[PDB]
């Protein structure tokens, strides 16, 4: 019996491998001690037997709904990952393995490796309509790398799409790709149309750091990029102080911060009404845009979802309010799963890769429906 | 300098090879000599010389607005068709090759041979929710196949789809492979979200017979199979015969009859307001579906069509309203161009087999749109 | 129940669909009567049940020792072809078929459509050191095209590769397939290294008549193209013909001739012995041949196949003898087995395609062993 | 302009960015300060202009030969890699770059992470006579992964196979990626001839740590892993001590340690004549094998490589001659360049992975070659 986690993205620590029956692990905690919730190992034991690992802290972790009817995700070829018989019980996650091979990797959700991200970042770059920026470095030195799709014609709309903020909503980057693979399709109508009248700043990655730490929720230092919006700093959140930058010089005519959500099993967006800049414009671009992805995506939903703001109670330092409040423009937070969607439910494997690359091509359909609206 | 026409779906006459400035060619008629327009052959010569090839009865077509502004269709690798430098002047279509290989295949659109069609309804049957039924034999003695997927459960929409009555309208076929392609993805929504409500019935090609003869517009024995469905026989038509009948075993709730329009270069649909059973609830579900079809094509348009029927004035041996006038349903024949959309031009493929595709799996779109609205 | 042979490669005759447990079908004899052995046609019944389906004529077929311990192939999707159980016994052929779906393709040996001939000869077009040449048609007016790989450099030593004289030995066209593939990958040096030394002029089809009719062994007036080599014609034997006047104009270094021996479960070459003008040094060609070949591939072996000619004795209608004796080339006759290998049996799909590609490679590794060899 | 090298296998130092036609960089030393070579790091600069990049302490790598008639390995998309032009003069090795794209990648091979390594070894779990076997731990903490291959009978034969002892040398993963690959395809016969025969102990990776290091030859603490065979120890070198005691419980018929060498332009084996139990009968299995080889690879050669040892001098702390003489058995190191094969220039991409993969392919057929000669 074997568990590790020394590779991009891992995270687990060992307490201990001696009873087959309760393999104890524990998760590391974000630097700077604040979160935790991802975790990414791999376990090696003798097939034909079952396995109950334990990670004893989950009852410590940030997101406590999250543990709720979650079940752990686990690949034995790392293409294919599927969810496995979890339970949450006495503050711990007890996650069966029938090992049907030697290996298999376990994590809270697909992993999105920096290799990946690097051959993603690379790959566009042979599209005729796509140019990479490298906007400038991470705390630990890594790329912070901005995509821009089309021909930078100034008459053209600017729309941004950052993802990943928070390194373990693995779902956002898997999302962002699939989006990517769709818009750089000129077969496709809407990505034609979409060209034709914007151009695309997208950030596939907003934490590199974070993401190879096996982090949850913060960069290299333990920042929570998502609340430095407002005021960014290099010494402490240079992945955000770049892109408001950038955004200063492209404008921003919508804005879509891709997300995960821990405890509710549904996709849904989250706006930013409660701006001091909301308006009448604002509200109908909104539920234009509502509409039409819930008619693009039988995964969206507008049930289930956070709480509104009251008016002109929104807190300024979250992209989505903050890019929404300084450009006036009609801005969402997009929530997928760790879990599944539970209108549409799928034992084998959950909310997946797969289900967020889907989401990324019903998201420029959303866009499409709007993209004569917005801007002025 | 070779030309040739002998294998599924062929279609040319060669009058002169003599000239490469002026290789004389024509069109063989459909059986029953009534009509023609599609040609596909193959043509040899030695490469890096610009051959004129000359279809010297193009102005005794069917359609000659098709002609207008019309670029054929070749390839050099039967896998990526282009569009060819075309003009048409004294009744000629006057096609440019410069020949960058010795062997090139011409045609009036991507073929789609009866040995695709094998291997497309084959292979569905994979699928643990696809069965395909025998419906009949065509009058050549080919299979009409019916691609029923879903779970067969009674309380269920029926969902009736049909393509290439009109064999030389191989988009068609080409349409119902990218719409299988993406009802048969679990991970798609739309898809999951379709088939917990409604059982499809597919058929892929509905004219084999005229398909493999290179036809254009009918059977083996000359019949125009959508004027057959009000009056359908075992003679003449039995393509629609056991269509019709299954039909009558199944009920309808939705009609998607897939077709391509020679002279306009636009997609649109055209329903069936001119049936004597036409009603509010019939008109409201054809602009739910023509609303929803917008937003999910930007190829589709709504200014560009047929001219609508006055009330009670409709043809009834008409797919589109013998069923929506029988089944009193939400009914549509789509047509997309031989040409190219004009509003989203590609010159170097005008409509193509990839954006046939691409339209399949926006009509799921629509028809999700409307799925909790039809039936009853 | 329902069976059809209505579509290209397709035969077999419908005596009784009355009894599920006594189907009863005959092969339908290649034009001339004098042949038959090959069949394949579609079934389609209920799902569930075991259905026999007996060949009554399979005792008048041409080599009934093709019949001992012969297996059926067959496919429900047309990708994999897999084997039946079959038994013989009272000169009838029975295969057993539990259908776990509605439609199964049953044939002698995984089929190659005229379409799939068409896709191969185009696609292989794009390789920069392919030109495809129009030999001419054949009698039913389809194309004879020869595969020209190299720069055409008239010093370099030519090799010439012909398959599928026989119509239903469909396994030499796809080692045809399988060695173009690899022959066009530069990064393979057994590939540069042939290229550097050697022009090949392969035919992936010789009977495209015979093909498309579902014959065993004759072309479309029921010629053995076989023992046409000598004295051809263009109204008997034109696919021989163009060939035997394109060799004279290219000269021949090495020659293999494609084909499929119904009852001998083992690869074998025979070679030209035979042939009045036999030297030491063709045999020690022939010999460093085998040795290569017998290392190239586990599949090939030397024990068993045709007996050898008597010295002079050789047949010089038939293609290896008459090339041999012509242009005093090593030349041999390639034989794969209907069956299987019985050496390295498989039963799940015995003798297929993809070992047929195999040996297509090995086949490049053996000719590279006497690329300096030979010529002059 | 930008140079970065933080990431998996990243080896660059950045002097100076001040001048696009004088770019310095330097290579930086393995653990322990003693070698050098591999390089590879991302540089990002303004497309259409050409970049010099200089390598100043080229002069101080480990082996000066490697830089004549040596380019430079980059890539675009991080899947084509290609050669740039590079001289080397005065000490500094000097790579032209014309930027198409914004982003290149540059490195003295093309290499392989530590992630993509996992999906090796996990992806090959699913055929059914694959094992992984988890040996141990490196020094940083990595993985030292066992592939076994066969139904584990201890009647077969053991066959060895190890790659990526030195780190940078990533073009030996390459060839096991291929090796593996062919060795799974059960249509191949040689692979089917091999398993019936033998029992695979594979290890893709014997320097984890070093390889994610940008390491050229040493692991994590400096050591050279390949003079570590004799007397290896659990702190300095876990990678072979898990493996030497492995070969003890397996035994060791055949051996292959896969190597690459900066310096020959060539692809040739080293054997282990130098062992004190060298015999007639090994020096015979060697030359079978030899042969074999020769025949099954035209990248293989044998006119250049290293000076053979003398009777009984060979160094027992090197892999091939510590198992030669520990086991009695067949035993190479196989060598590839960084460079390209002089006798196959390829100047596009030189010695690359494909080529590598190739190589793999043909040290099958060498291996069957002897697959009864050997073993007991
Ligand atoms: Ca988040
Ligand atoms: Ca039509
Ligand atoms: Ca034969
Ligand atoms: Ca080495």
């Amino acid at each position: 019996m074997r568990i590790s986690a020394n590779f991009d993205g891992g995270n687990i620590e060992t307490i201990s491998l001696a009873n087959p029956d309760d393999i104890q692990l524990a998760i590391r905690p974000d630097a700077g001690g604040e979160f935790y919730q991802w975790f990414n190992f791999r376990f090696e034991a003798t097939i034909g037997k079952t396995y109950t690992l334990n990670i004893l802290n989950a009852g410590g972790a940030s997101y406590l709904k999250g543990w709720e009817d979650y079940q752990a995700v686990a690949s034995y070829d790392r293409q294919t990952w599927f969810r496995l018989p979890t339970e949450y019980k006495d503050g711990k996650l007890s996650i069966s393995v029938e090992l049907d091979c030697e290996a298999i990797q376990i994590a809270y959700f697909t992993p999105y490796s920096y290799e990946r991200h690097l051959d993603l970042i690379s790959a566009v770059q042979l599209h005729p309509l796509v140019s990479t920026e490298h906007l400038g470095l991470t705390l630990d030195g890594r790329d912070m790398t901005l995509v821009k799709v089309g021909d930078d014609d100034p008459s053209k709309k600017s729309i941004w799409i950052t993802a990943r903020q928070h390194p373990g909503e693995t779902m956002a980057e898997w999302l962002v790709e699939g989006l990517l693979n769709q818009l750089l399709d000129n077969d496709c109508p809407t990505s034609k149309a979409l060209l034709d009248k914007a151009n695309f700043y997208i950030v596939p990655n907003m934490n590199p750091d974070g993401s190879v730490r096996g982090h949850l929720r913060t960069n290299a230092v333990g920042a929570n990029l998502n609340r430095e919006w407002q005021t960014p700093s290099l010494e402490r959140s240079p992945e955000v102080y770049y892109v408001v930058n950038k955004m200063h010089e492209t404008g921003v005519d919508l804005f879509y911060d891709v997300h995960g959500d821990e405890g509710l099993p549904y996709v849904f967006l989250a706006g930013c009404e409660g701006i001091p800049n909301y308006s009448d414009k604002l509200a109908s671009l909104q539920q234009d845009f509502v509409a039409a992805l819930s008619l693009a995506s039988a995964d969206f939903q507008t049930e289930f979802g956070y709480d509104k703001d009251e008016p002109g109670k929104a807190n300024l330092t979250v992209a989505c309010n903050w890019v929404a409040n300084t450009f006036k423009c009609l801005s969402n937070t997009l929530e997928m799963p760790f879990k599944d969607n539970a209108n549409l439910a799928d034992p084998f494997q959950g909310w997946s890769p797969e289900r967020s690359v889907y989401f990324g091509e019903a998201s420029l359909i959303a866009m499409r429906a709007v993209i004569d609206k917005i801007g002025q």
